[PDB]
């Protein structure tokens, strides 16, 4: 219901790519990613024999797992759209509702945008490594730390990214229909 | 049924109170329960503490984390719904037959400020700021001397914590402007 509470109240674009491109990455993040990030700490593996140099090295190479940024960045362009519903709803159960929208659609491509933003600068890439150095106390000089699955993880990596990627394109040439029609 | 509870809620509310408080209760829910529930999966299980001494791994970790976060914030959460239902009923029972809907109404939003205060006032006192440390040191009996314990997940923790009291804070903000802005109309 919640998802045909929203079918009305936008154009062609925004009336189903928009909407089934987030009901594609909800799918992926439930289904199949949340498995693969089970044991991110469990099997990771140091070379050392050192108490807490595990814990310290985990920490310093994750400081956030990648399912969780993408649970917060789902989250919050998420709001928008239900803001707006809600908005909308009660009055009805043009120059403002104008202005509504476009703001609405603005909000969007400002929160994917930044969260891109963060992949980047915090993982240096989208790729996993197989080997980590870490030599944060209190390991001694330097050790070698593995990941698990990291092969997998790209995969779901690239595959968020370049669907995240299209979103912010069709909110643009939504934008821009707009920005013409005034 | 989350969305017919909060719309009865939805009655006879202003247009912050209408929109943006129900919106940011939601909000802390999601965040709580989707994502926040299973940072602190293994908060005991992964502790580690550099000692041979039996039993100074269970009193050590019980006397820095006296209780746990989460189960703070579903206190919080439980608490500050209350008065919500609380005055739902009250008028369904009323209605199943102005100043008494007034009194009622003011009175609710003056116990959400306060629970709100109250319990971000125990995360200050009680873990001494909104950052975890890598290390705790430790010197309850059995452990000899003095222990050093390392925490689980201390980066991914704060920044939850500190996204948390954020958004208690602006609800706090909200309230009041209610407040001001219903007294005015008297």
């Amino acid at each position: 219901t919640i998802l045909g509470g929203v079918n009305k109240h936008s154009t062609s674009i925004g009336k189903i790519w928009l909407t089934v491109l987030f009901i594609f990455r909800i799918m992926i993040l439930v289904v199949a990613a949340k498995e693969v990030w089970g044991d991110e700490q469990a099997d990771f593996v140091c070379n050392t024999l050192q108490p807490g140099c595990k814990n310290v090295c985990y920490d310093h190479y994750f400081p956030i797992s990648h399912i969780r940024l993408w649970a917060l960045q789902l989250i919050f362009v998420s709001t928008p759209a239900l803001l707006v519903a809600m908005h909308v709803a009660y009055r009805r159960h043009e120059g403002s509702l104008w202005w509504t929208y476009t703001s609405s659609i603005f909000f969007r491509v400002i929160f994917e945008a930044a969260f891109m933003y963060v992949f980047y600068v915090m993982y240096d890439g989208f790729s996993m490594q197989r080997l980590v150095k870490c030599n944060a106390w209190p390991c001694p000089n330097t050790v070698d730390c593995f990941v698990s699955r990291p092969t997998e993880k790209t995969v779901f990596t690239v595959f968020m990214i370049a669907v995240s990627g299209i979103c912010i394109l069709l909110n643009v040439t939504e934008l821009c229909y707009l920005l013409i029609r005034y």
